[PDB]
């Protein structure tokens, strides 16, 4: 197993984690080589295919010219998973479109058959233990892992031995259940990996640990102190929203109800959907009508993002945070939700101070909505401190640098490389 923590049976939380030492706010509890994990296709150039290193100079796959390398080793090492694309994207060309589910599916068939025994990866839980869900899965569900099961055999039939539909079918589901994203220090998806040691971690919305990567390798780190006794618990979704919010992503994409203290209290909910302070006060039916078209706009600029165009996403950003502003207070979550999709908008535009004013509006709210030590508290301090310094304000970029350090201390360990990298940013002015 794992030194000073322990596999064992949560009630009403199927297998978790527990604690048998004391953990302080910063220390690694463990780490864990991923078992199987893609680089996403976006970020080819960008990052090592092998080791995730982000580096200048990645030497290109002579075959499909679609994978860097640091090196040659490199190279050779990601072979045995490579292989599988290598050769399909030169012949299916245009036509090679696998979903990410689909990449990494095909790699963990792959790692099966070379290396069956239990990995490193598996001290405490292994892939063929994963929880599917399979008894709970709809038709649409269904219907999106049958697409996910042509793909795959659409795509990696050259070296793959399939098993009969119905294993699949629990692979995809356990892949979706089980599956983590890799981000880099901005919450940028770098790619998809399988970390079954990590993976027995239950939810809550008020985690005592956060989940951070150093190249391909995951480590987790408290957050709140851990006593012997106590379960280990990490966030698996977006914190800023409320309760009904939450719940209705875990129960959608996780099968269960989160009771944290959270959830249970429902402490923050008042203060994420702040009402205007108005001479005529808005009326609790006219506040539901708000929420349901915030929940819809959100849904729609989801879908907008694949098709429109940059001025047609901000227009949708501003017309909502308008008619939203009669009801709502800036600090209002699905105000925020707006501005950070306008700000995102924004910086593919390569618009610095219209991302800057958005993220100044951001960061206080963000603040208050999140936990204490918050990735995306984190992020949002480093996306600032990063303009800030590209707009040649270097004392305020020098603080949000500093602010995002902090956070990242205790998330990403004092060491990290991400830590050398922002303090040489504010070194090198
Ligand atoms: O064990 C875990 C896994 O989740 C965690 C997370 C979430 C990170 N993974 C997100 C990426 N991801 C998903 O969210 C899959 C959810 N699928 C959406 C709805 C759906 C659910 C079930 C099925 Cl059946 C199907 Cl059809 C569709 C997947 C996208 C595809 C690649 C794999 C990840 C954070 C911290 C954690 O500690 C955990 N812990
Ligand atoms: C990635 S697994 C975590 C390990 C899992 N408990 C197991 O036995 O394999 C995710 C699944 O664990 C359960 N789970 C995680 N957190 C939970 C919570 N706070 N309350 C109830 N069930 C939870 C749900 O069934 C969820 O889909
Ligand atoms: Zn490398
Ligand atoms: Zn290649
Ligand atoms: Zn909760």
């Amino acid at each position: 197993g794992l030194g000073g923590l322990e596999r064992f049976c949560s009630p009403g939380k199927g297998r978790g984690l527990r604690a048998l030492q004391p953990f302080q706010v910063g220390d690694l509890l463990f780490s864990c080589p991923a078992y199987a994990y893609v680089l996403t296709v976006n970020e080819r150039g960008n990052h090592c295919e092998y080791c995730f290193t982000r580096k200048e100079g990645l030497s290109k796959c002579g075959r499909c010219k679609q994978a860097f390398y640091c090196n040659v080793e490199c190279q050779k090492e990601d072979w045995p998973m490579h292989k599988l694309e290598c050769s399909p994207m030169v012949v299916f060309g245009e036509n090679w479109n696998p979903s990410e589910t689909v990449r990494l599916t095909a790699r963990i068939l792959a790692k099966q058959k070379i290396h069956p025994e239990r990995t490193p990866s598996e001290k405490l839980l292994a892939v063929k233990e994963f929880e599917s869900h399979l008894d709970k899965l709809d038709n649409e569900k269904k219907d999106l892992i049958q697409s996910d099961i042509a793909a795959l055999h659409h795509f990696y039939s050259k070296h793959l031995e399939f098993p009969d539909n119905d294993s699949l079918v629990v692979l995809f589901a356990q892949v979706n259940c089980n599956g983590f994203t890799i981000e880099d220090e901005e919450l940028s998806h770098l790619g998809s990996a399988i970390f079954p040691d990590v993976a027995l971690m239950n939810h809550s919305c008020c985690p005592n640990v956060i989940v951070t990567y150093k190249g391909t390798l995951a480590e987790v780190r408290a957050v709140q102190e851990i006593k012997p006794g106590e379960e280990v618990f990490t966030s698996y979704i977006d914190l800023l929203y409320p309760t009904e919010d939450r719940n209705d992503r875990l129960r959608d994409s996780y099968f269960f109800t989160c009771e944290c203290q959270e959830c249970t209290t429902k402490d923050k909910d008042k203060a994420k959907v702040e009402i205007r302070k108005l001479s005529d006060p808005p009326k609790a039916e006219a506040i539901r009508d708000m929420v349901r078209y915030a929940r819809n706009v959100i849904e729609e600029f989801r879908r907008a993002k694949h098709y429109k165009s940059p001025s047609e996403l901000l227009e949708i950003c501003e017309l909502s945070q308008e008619k939203m502003s009669s009801v709502f207070e800036d600090s209002n979550v699905y105000m925020l939700h707006m501005m950070y999709q306008a700000m995102g908008v924004c910086l593919y535009m390569q618009d610095w101070e219209g991302a800057l004013q958005y993220g100044q509006k951001i960061i206080k709210p963000y603040s208050k909505h999140y936990p204490l030590y918050s990735l995306n508290v984190a992020s949002m301090w480093l996306k600032l401190g990063r303009l800030y310094m590209g707009l040649e304000h270097k004392a305020a970029g020098e603080k949000a640098l500093k602010k995002a350090i902090a956070i990242m201390e205790v998330a990403h360990g004092k060491d990290h490389p991400y830590i050398s990298e922002i303090k040489q940013e504010i070194e090198s002015h």
